[PDB]
């Protein structure tokens, strides 16, 4: 079946924008998961999960009679695909149950873990999502084994198809670095947005970098990958030592005994994979990673035995029954229990990556403190396990149920509570009028509000205009935000805000976060009026202003737009074509192709470009909201050519006269090139489309203004 | 960017069911194209098109000063991708403007034709679709050149993305037969569902079969491809000779001068392709097919000159300036005008495929009759041009505007007008009660109504329950329809109908078509009641009964379900896996993944399987409407294995006891295998889903019952 992808491999793919349609969703269009979950009897679900932990099924017998370690690993894998660079991956959509993650090598036998959970999923139905269930199950495993967790929030709605995530360019599972699609260059520099060392791994290779069992060098990979999953040294030590307090790895026999991953298995496997020909294929004979390590003397109970062993023995390199490198404490007594045979005992063992916690000098200091003070270890682990499993859930207003922690954490980009009456429709009209009377232009109002709102990304639900973080470090100095123009706009808006608030009774006041958005709305209103149309742009108050001290500057760095086609902005020269970056940004803002098209065409004529560029400003009435972008783009009287100076910039010349009419970028002209985008541009470029363009613009503008407004959900 | 496709090429792709979502569509969810078109001033559009004909643009100068031949070819390419095997392709969705058809080699320079039409599209906007516009423009070209058409209907709504059509497996454009992905086997047998000889062609190669200039062998390709586009010999001769009464071919220079097709061109080409380095690259220097043939002495006027030339000369094989095989008239004078130079004249020329009309013995008789009786030629061509350009539009009720021909044609599968009062809700209750009192079972009622309704396909809008064609040849004899059981159900329904009709006043009567569907509804009602649910199934009256003489038996053959997963039916052993055929069927029935899932699971427990097979009947209460299919399918206490006798049949055994619990086919078990389908099955197999399953079932059942009900649009 020869496809468009086969014929035109470098044509833009828009299907990423049309995933998650109502058509693939089996739940009614009005189904609200938050309301279902809020009525779940969470305590009853947790009791059933508690019981499950020790109810072994013969098709996948529980190690030591307890599935707790398997489920912790399952819930760490669920969360562990997260990358800070784009916010993609993580636990928040239950993507572990779909391709390709369900079949990543690192997720081997998590298909069994998920299947164990079906009777509980089935019992509670739509009141608990798979996504929430995987995480809750990990918490319950922890709790059943004597570990007090930090809390749990529901609200991760299920999804119904694979996300399209860029996992890397390798064509071979687990390919070692330095291949033709190497994800490394330079001095072991991992390409953004990746956060793992090989295709099909969660973070690092447990044997060591490309299989070399050097704990020192492995620690560098750990540090780099975990940092790209938003974890610092302290959290990383706490997470790895915490998790490896439980359970065991599986490598009872040679790896070549293991069959097809789930997406390649026969239909009879019924969604399961990695069927093994080694002895019984399961339990005592299980093969999962090929390693055979059990870390502690009580693999079903919380302890501080991981660090007691790590520091209390000297380690020697050895091989599992599958031939993988691992470490044994040879001077030791056989104090580790066997998973199935009460009359066998084993010496303590470790992975190369476990020894990293001791032989990296910075990790060693933390691991020693944790060893000496296991109560500090427990607290750091609980906090980190909460952060790991909740990092992609977005603002605190999405957290549901009775176990949400009250403590506000800095990583959550917190927004203060509103404790005063909000502005009403009449107040909003007064403020818009005052904004327009101050002299701020359509261009400044639209640019500023776009800058504040468009940091939002739906991947991890970070960013957006709530908080007024555009006035704080680092957003106020981002190049895309035009720091000097921004500072002048904000200074004027702040004076309007102070005057309005100082004149109120009854405690009523407006936040700067709200006023920035409302000022953008005035700007769009004025632009429509400049074109002869009276429109009201909807506006929802209730944003609040976060302080600098409530804003982690370093974690905010990943939200900087280095490409924003909606402002014709590219921070430097990238290997990825600019139109590809445009579609990527549109996906992160949750826009369909039509929404992207209308939004860009309007922004262009409103003066939202960075630096006042003329590129794509195909209008003689800038700051009027018209469909000029599309009418002039599609005009066959204009002929386009790449410039000599820059092949990514184009001149549009009158085809008869040679006269220079416009210039544009690849982001501009793709709307007149790509056959699906041009079809869209034609709608908005048609003679009956002026009203539709204005209405659809205003609707998409409003959608972007409200992206982070889960307080109104 | 390594994808799921790359990793698992034999994992079922469901995205074909979720195309044409509201997300990719720029028009509102309420936009109704029929209503927009009904207000278009069609006369004014036609005036503008007449003016266009001779308004030459410098970027693609009009041959002979008239774009008429270019536009006829454009409109015959639009319609010419149609295949009767699945109803896919054709003009009815305006797919020529998207990939891959916009870049098929056979559509070279039709990108210019469509660009000439942009000013008119733009002027009238949403009130005329591109899809309608391409065909209208062809009609107007014909009329401008002195040929009176048979009529025109609007109502082809635009689409907004590529359809996923199987065009063949070749990975090289135009690949000749016998390659690794050959579309031919045996004695030049073209694989279904294909209706062209090479990848990127409309029907046949104009040089001859695989480029061999044998007009006799070409005629065999012509006959076979045109038959697979629903045209007989008479229509085929009329169409080819009719079209080649106008215009010319383009091959002024070597084909190596021609650059990238539109989907491969640079962004600056703004959606156009095949830019040529030969001289001016256009007009007198145009290169399109590589052939250089002008058929008649008046290429811009209707004439009888095609047949005069074809019979009046003897032909000699020669080469165009591009090197293609073509034919020139022996000894003739230079009587053909040049397209640009009034002082140049040319000898009559022909394609190998034109000579087929003379040297194939059956075509020769028709061509001679057309030569001797030009009025029969003109009438046959008008009729065939109307059929070509409307064959995929569906029932007459979809035909809009003031030029619809009143004459009813056999190919339209016509349905008689209803000329009597319809049954009301009280009559429907009475009839359902009589149906249930007759002794017909849930299984018989559901199977019969499924059989009648599910012949519909949305690709060309043929089939469905309107007409009661299930009682006529050939449907009554189709194996999937269980001819003997069917005859007994119809016999009982026919008696109920006659008794009801005989007791009425005022001329009220019920059609057998309606009663079949109503009886299916009663069956579903009874099944819900067997499971303790009180369900009323919607029913819309108004179908009529078509006669045998209104039902072309041969044209009806392509609607025979040779695979119907909804009845666990496969007529023979196919190279395409059965689950792939299931998704294909779902696509033709216009169902989403959720709808397909719910529908199949219900039909299984209602007894809709062909031959009473137990396969997939995972219930101990057959003929009760429950979600048993899903609950049993997902039960991990059962293990599945392919049978020894047949690898496509599976046994599900109790994992503890080894006892046989069920059997199932690939179609059954794919729901427990594929990770997206299993996610859907889990919703319906959950403890809170019994009522949701019943309601969703009824909704999809009713959707299938109404698929052809364009009289209710
Ligand atoms: C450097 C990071 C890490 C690496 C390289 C790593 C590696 C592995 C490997 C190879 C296995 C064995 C899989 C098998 O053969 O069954 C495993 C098991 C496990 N890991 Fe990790 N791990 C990492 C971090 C984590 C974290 C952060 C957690 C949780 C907080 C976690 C919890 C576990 C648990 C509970 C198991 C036991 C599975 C069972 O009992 O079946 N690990 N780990
Ligand atoms: C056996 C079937 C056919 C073959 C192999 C065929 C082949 C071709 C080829 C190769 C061209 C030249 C393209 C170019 O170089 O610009 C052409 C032109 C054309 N054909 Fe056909 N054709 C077929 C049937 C039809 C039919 C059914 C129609 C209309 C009813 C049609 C109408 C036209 C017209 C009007 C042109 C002239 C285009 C112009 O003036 O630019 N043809 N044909
Ligand atoms: N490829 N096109 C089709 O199969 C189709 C189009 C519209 N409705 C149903 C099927
Ligand atoms: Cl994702
Ligand atoms: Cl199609
Ligand atoms: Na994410
Ligand atoms: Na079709």
């Amino acid at each position: 079946g020869t496809s468009n992808r086969d014929w035109w491999p470098n044509q833009l793919d828009l299907s990423i924008l049309h995933r998650h349609s109502s058509l693939s969703d089996p739940m009614g269009k009005d189904f609200n998961y938050a309301q279902a979950f809020e009525k779940l009897d969470l305590a009853a679900v947790k009791r059933d999960l508690h019981a499950l932990m020790t109810t072994s099924q013969d098709w996948w017998p529980a190690d030591f009679g307890h599935y707790g370690g398997l489920f912790i690993r399952m819930a760490w894998h669920s969360a562990g695909t997260y990358r800070t660079a784009d916010g993609r991956g993580g636990a928040g959509e239950g993507q572990q149950r779909f391709a390709p993650l369900n079949s990543f090598p690192d997720n081997a036998n998590l298909d069994k873990a998920r299947r164990l959970l079906w009777p509980i999923k089935q019992k509670y139905g739509r009141a608990i999502s798979w996504a929430d269930l995987l995480i809750l199950t990990g918490n319950v495993a922890l709790e059943s084994m004597g570990f007090k967790t930090f809390g749990f929030a529901g609200g991760r709605a299920d999804t119904w198809e694979p996300e399209d995530v860029y996992w890397g360019s390798e064509k071979i599972w687990l390919e070692l670095s330095g291949g033709p699609n190497s994800r490394y260059s330079g001095d072991r520099q991992l390409e953004n947005p990746l956060a793992a060392v090989q295709m099909g791994l969660i973070y690092v290779n447990p044997e060591g970098p490309d299989g070399n069992p050097d704990p020192v060098a492995a620690a560098r990979d750990i540090r780099d990958t975990f940092a790209r999953m938003a974890m610092n040294d302290e959290e990383t030590v706490a997470l790895i030592a915490g998790g490896h307090t439980f359970g065991k790895t599986h490598g009872a026999g040679p790896a070549s005994n293991v069959g097809a991953e789930p997406e390649a298995a026969g239909i009879e496997a019924q969604g399961l994979g990695w069927k093994s020909a080694y002895r019984t294929g399961k339990g005592a004979d299980a093969i999962t990673s090929g390693l055979e390590v059990t870390w502690t003397t009580t693999p079903t109970q919380w302890s501080h035995n991981f660090f007691e062993n790590l520091f209390g023995y000297e380690w020697e390199l050895t091989k599992s029954p599958a031939g993988a490198h691992q470490w044994v404490a040879k001077g030791a007594d056989a104090v580790i229990p066997d998973a199935f045979d009460p009359s066998k005992k084993h010496r303590p063992t470790m992975l190369t990556t476990d020894l990293s916690l001791r032989f990296d000098p910075a990790y060693e200091k933390i691991s020693r403190r944790f060893h000496e003070n296991p109560e500090q270890f427990a607290d750091a682990f609980a906090r980190a396990w909460f952060k790991l499993t909740h990092r992609d859930m977005g603002p605190r207003a999405r957290y549901l149920g009775p176990e949400v922690p009250a403590e506000v954490l800095l990583w959550q980009d917190p927004i203060p509570a509103v404790d005063h009456p909000l502005i009403d429709a009449a107040d909003a009209a007064e403020l818009k009028a005052k904004v327009l009377a101050s002299g701020l232009t359509v261009s400044q109002l639209v640019s500023t509000a776009w800058a504040a709102a468009s940091t939002f990304r739906g991947s991890d639900k970070r960013g957006g205009a709530n908080g007024a973080r555009i006035r704080l470090a680092p957003q106020k100095d981002w190049e895309a935000n035009q720091p000097e123009q921004l500072a002048a706009v904000l200074e004027t808006l702040e004076a309007i805000r102070t005057a309005f608030n100082g004149a109120q009774r009854g405690g009523k006041q407006v936040s700067l976060a709200d006023l920035i958005v409302l000022a953008g709305c005035a700007g769009v209103e004025q632009a429509a009026k400049n074109a002869g149309h009276a429109v009201t742009v909807p506006f929802a108050p209730g944003r609040a202003d976060a302080s600098q001290e409530q804003t982690d500057v370093e974690s905010m760095a990943v939200l900087e737009p280095v490409a924003d086609g909606f402002r014709n902005y590219l921070k430097g020269k990238y290997r990825v074509p600019a139109e590809v970056l445009l579609v990527d940004k549109a996906q992160l803002l949750t826009l369909s192709a039509p929404e992207m098209t209308v939004l860009l065409g309007g922004l262009r004529v409103l003066g939202a470009n960075v630096g006042q560029s003329r590129h794509g400003v195909f209008t003689a009435r800038e700051q009027a909201l018209t469909n000029d972008f599309f009418v002039n783009l599609l005009d066959m009287g204009t002929e386009w050519k790449p410039t000599a100076a820059d092949a990514d910039v184009f001149e549009g010349r009158d085809r008869a006269t040679g006269e220079l009419k416009w210039t544009g970028t690849r982001v501009d002209l793709v709307f007149g090139s790509h056959s699906q985008l041009r079809a869209l541009a034609e709608v908005y470029g048609s003679a009956d489309a002026q009203e539709k363009f204005v209405r659809d613009f205003v609707a998409v503008w409003n959608k972007v203004m409200n992206l982070d407004r889960f307080d109104l959900a």
